């Protein structure tokens, strides 16, 4: 290509105006096959500029010079300066050497954090460069490890200055793609440490139904396998492949009543005890395997070993499939050792995701991750958070800076795994970022006291629980719409603030605040309420524009950071004028696509929204305050249109249009019936709940309405008054 | 001791009086520079107001009028006028809200909760204008001290406070713009009425004197040293004080006892910012609860 | 120097770069060419307007193809250029390794504006002796970030008054000048006087500065370069010998407000010692905490 350079014993190659990869042979030869990250290095032809001389070379594009000055790679010999002046002097890239800026990414698991761990670099910086190295081992065409590259330096020096999304589809270009994911993966989950029977969990799934909760996964965890029956001469229990024939006589059976259910049902798999000679598949795998069974030989876990993942995969994995099990629960602890240097756990993502598409159709995983490019391998796994308030801060801030490093489907324990503190409070705020995080995983420890059903709960917390739950599938057609745009276009569905706000500095103040696809911004309460008050709080970023909470109506003037409260049952969710929010009209109704859809309208503002779905597209405009819906194909279903606060037409057929400009814009929220219902669940003194309602309804200016409240003893009162005399302004 | 001075200037009689202490003398010089200019400012201020003090006097004489009154006797029906202990009526065109508490010295700053009566009230000294009716915690660095005139307030000073004379040969008319107002000067030999009505400002008395009269409005000395009657239109004339939210916001942020960093993110958040509403919202973040009130004060008068 | 500057025309004909791609004459101090460019064609104009010394203000970090820290080759060749326009010429730059004493002045740079920082900037400045680098110039009252006090800014001047260099300098606030009218009557007067006696002690300074230069004795002592055999010598970390004949024992703590007074324990050695400013006698050899009113700084001088 005209887009490669080399220079002494070095190779360059413009990938994009601000995307060029380094590249080191001692030998003269230059890698071209794929390698565990890397999928794809074709890309349109880009126009840069080369000074090169006898000793020194220096290529330049729109955003960079990079200089190579001969000789091995130091810090002294390739470096690059960025043409952005978003930092005084840290504008300068050096070979081996670490800059300020860096957003961060993702790491391999929360499996024993309490609250914040560190996280790897990803590709955004605020001074607007990353390198991204590329250690890993070169692929066959067909997508075996084929051992060492022949660019015994690969590096890829990313320069998009603070053009976030870009520099995210750009990586998805070289990595490949997200694979959509199923629409079935959208929905609950159900999951337990915990020894259930088939009689037990099915008894459970229909409580779930009794109970309006409506679920789409049903996961069996390691119970379904012999545990304490293992004898000890071979270890634990903690890996096993043979039913636990006293709570599973007849698995089929029990998958198929899960199937009847409309659940997809998952298995904990541990593997990395292998196939030891108690188990049910181990004659099959020994005859495969050629191993010595009167010395009990086991068929060790090794994913670097063709013949192992193949009795893996057919003959250990095989049966339990034709009982009818979905997809794989692969649950690695144990290390990243193997004789290839490839860690297990990428062997085993990159494996399984692709035996897993020989059943189904765009089928999944659930896994740690497993570094730069395991994206391509859905589910994330994040595993065994510790149960905490600490655990809850952290989880939004850590989901959203994913994205960063492309990993945007991770699947949290929700209400946290392990060890910590029981607080039903914190159960009900961790539900609530869950229904809007990737995935909404309901999981826990092997204790007695750490179920997520929500009856577990004081009748308060499970009717909040239940709501929540029966959200989750209201949102599903928002959900696999982003979905499907997530594998065809590269966008996450969960997106930091700075991605469509890189200029304001309060993008980058608002950890646990995010973009929810493209209608909605989420600022979840991770903190425990303030008893006084009877309610948590947030500090949110309203950026520029109206915005109004997405519950209640109530709205909001950007540009401002302002605290707001919410009771324990209701989390701050917000959308701008002009926002078209699709939702299942019909959440606990067991179809495979909606049959009716709520378009729900936030007034002030043309819109619109585009509906994908597996067979069909549907496009929701809003222009002049006139409302239509479209279809590539036609269909049964029947729309319901919300405009702010009123039904304006229920369960209609087909295309159609609607003027809403004669329509009530206005949502019914108003700065009285919330003031009285803050002052009514206070903890504080009658008289001052008294002073402060005749106060704030006497006083007729709104500037003494907050000089009023700007003398209040009581200063966490004082925001909650602050933020409705803001919304009533 | 300059608190207490100031108070007293502000009270009844200011009678300077001490203990038997070699520690405990009131004199001015006693104290550091800053103190002691301060102390000598009060001092001299009495002897300015000793006019405006002269004729309350002969008003409690004649009339049963207290030179000091509590809020409720102008205002019976308000409970604010209750709930400002130490707030009060200073003859019939001043308010004095002193202040009786050490300084946050965060804030290098004294404060007090002000009730303001409805209508327009500016500080006698700086010209911060406040519109009542609003309660609002105040903050004056410890050389200031609060005391609020109304628009259209009139109020005689002496001119020369430290000259030796029976009577002032010469008085300033300070003059808050924005109403109508009066101020009848009484002496022992002497009526003298200044009325402004309608922006004319209008001095007559019973008898002839050689006294010279100063008139002030607002900001702007208007006339120097005028002999006998006369009458001025100050229609013509620049009704605003000088005092303005950013000088002021400038040198709270800069005597602070607060991070560097704090003080830059304020002045710069509160300049780009344009919304006055914006600018309460910026303000009602800052984790220092008393600077808050502080800049609240500023952001109320800049309103 | 990159294509926008004034002088980049005749560095880029000198060291021919390519200026319609606008090629930048990049950093590289281990080059001679750009040496003689950085001195002849970038400063050598600014030189000519009529700038006397160098500021040199670097921080990018200790990486160069030669492995010689970039600041060192500023130091070393900034230092020798500067000879030719001036007699005893200085630079002002970090420190760069031992030997690099003969590169005056030592510039610390970007301090937090804290009484932390006060407090172990004595220490640091007479330790420094040990490696015969003995003309730290400070920030004094600190650079950047931190807190304001009036007495800290006070404090700070007192010492840099007795400190090898007094050079006010502070960061990019509008609150953090140091200029002594800042501050209210009684820290600007404090702050006038201590700026005058800096002046005043020139002589005895320039003295000092020819005694470093023909007999390698620092300005700036420990303690026990004087009493090596002294435990307490050892133990009074911000207690100094400022030349020959002055004892500094600077206070670097906030007032006890219930004294109005600071508070530093001295060490008097053996011998009469007589406060500098007051007179006030003390018998060696005791450890006393002695206390001053923020105005007033101990400075100490034996009988003789």
């Amino acid at each position: 290509n005209n887009n490669i350079i080399k220079f002494d014993k070095a190779r360059f190659t413009v990938l994009t105006e601000h995307l060029i990869r380094i590249e080191y042979s001692e030998t003269g030869e230059f890698e071209e096959r794929m390698t565990q990250m890397v999928q794809n290095r074709e890309f349109s032809e880009v126009n840069f500029d080369i000074i090169e001389k006898e000793e020194t070379i220096e290529i330049i594009t729109s955003t960079v010079h990079l200089y190579y000055n001969g000789g091995e790679f130091t810090n002294a010999s390739l470096f690059a300066d960025v043409k952005f002046n978003f930092s005084v002097y840290s504008n300068r890239w050096y070979f081996g050497e670490k800059s300020d800026g860096n957003l961060k990414g993702t790491t391999r698991t929360l499996d024993m954090i309490d609250g914040e761990c560190p996280l790897e670099d990803g590709i955004m910086s605020k001074n607007g460069f990353a390198v991204l190295a590329d250690k890993g081992k070169v692929l066959t065409e067909v997508g075996d490890i084929a051992g060492n590259s022949v660019s015994t330096i690969d590096l890829y020096l990313f320069a998009y200055g603070r053009d976030y999304r870009q520099a995210l589809k750009d990586f998805y270009q070289l990595t490949g793609n997200t694979p959509k994911l199923p629409r079935f993966a959208l929905g609950n989950w159900w999951s337990r440490y915990y020894d259930y029977s088939d009689k037990s969990y099915l008894a459970l799934m229909d409580k779930f139904t009794d109970k309006k909760v409506p679920l789409s996964v049903s996961v069996i965890d390691m119970d379904w396998h012999k545990v304490s029956e293992v004898p000890s001469r071979f270890g634990s229990g903690w890996t096993g492949y043979s039913w636990n024939k006293k709570l599973f006589p007849n698995p089929e059976n029990f998958i198929d009543e899960l199937h009847q259910r409309k659940l997809k049902v998952t298995l904990n798999d541990h593997p990395a005890d292998g196939i030891r000679a108690f188990e049910d598949p181990y004659p099959q795998v020994a005859q495969t395997l050629d191993l010595n069974t009167e010395l009990e030989e086991a068929a060790k876990f090794d994913f670097d070993n063709l013949k192992f993942r193949k009795a893996y995969f057919e003959e250990v994995h095989g049966p339990l499939e034709k009982e009818g099990v979905d997809f794989w629960w692969i649950d690695w602890q144990q290390g990243a050792i193997s004789k290839s240097g490839v860690d297990p756990l990428w062997l085993l993502n990159h494996y399984q995701y692709q035996n897993a598409q020989k059943k189904h159709k765009n089928n999944i995983i659930l896994s740690r991750y497993a570094g730069p490019g395991s994206h391509r391998y859905p589910l994330g796994f994040s595993g065994d958070s510790v149960i905490s308030w600490a655990s809850l801060d952290f989880q939004p801030y850590f989901t959203s800076t994913a994205s960063n490093i492309g990993y945007t489907w991770w699947s949290h324990d929700i209400g946290g795994h392990m060890q910590g503190y029981k607080d039903a409070e914190l159960s009900l705020r961790w539900l609530q970022f869950g229904v809007f995080s990737p995935i909404n995983r309901l999981h826990s420890s092997k204790s007695e006291f750490t179920s997520k059903e929500p009856w577990h709960f004081d009748a308060v917390i499970e009717q909040s629980m239940i709501d929540f739950l029966q959200l989750r599938h209201q949102l599903i057609p928002y959900l696999y719409s982003a979905n499907l745009i997530t594998a065809s276009e590269g966008r996450a569905l969960v997106e930091p603030l700075y991605y469509e706000y890189p200029m304001e500095e309060e993008a980058y103040q608002h950890r646990n605040q995010y973009l929810f696809g493209e209608q909605l911004m989420v600022a979840p309460i991770t903190e425990k309420m303030n008893s006084l008050l009877q309610m948590g709080s947030v500090e949110v970023w309203f950026p520029e524009g109206t915005w109004y909470d997405f519950f209640s109506g109530q709205p909001y003037d950007g540009k401002v950071s302002l605290k707001v409260y919410r009771e324990i049952t209701e989390m701050p969710v917000f959308a701008k004028a002009g926002a078209i929010i699709p939702l299942d009209k019909n959440p606990l109704k067991k179809e495979e696509i909606p049959s009716e859809i709520i378009w729900k309208i936030f007034p002030g503002a043309d819109g619109e929204y585009l509906l994908l779905e597996e067979d069909n597209e549907t496009k929701a405009e809003f222009v002049n305050g006139i409302f239509t819906v479209t279809s590539k194909k036609e269909s049964s279903r029947k729309h319901t249109i919300i405009y702010g606060e009123h039904e304006i037409v229920s369960a209609k057929r087909g295309e159609f249009s609607i003027d809403l400009n004669g329509k009530e814009e206005n949502f019914d929220w108003n700065f009285s019936t919330a003031l009285f219902r803050r002052l009514d669940i206070a903890e504080i003194s009658y008289e001052q709940k008294d002073e402060i309602l005749q106060q704030l309804s006497l006083i007729e200016e709104h500037e003494k309405q907050v000089a009023f409240i700007k003398t209040n003893e009581n200063q966490e009162l004082q925001n909650s008054l602050f933020e409705l005399l803001y919304s009533g302004k």
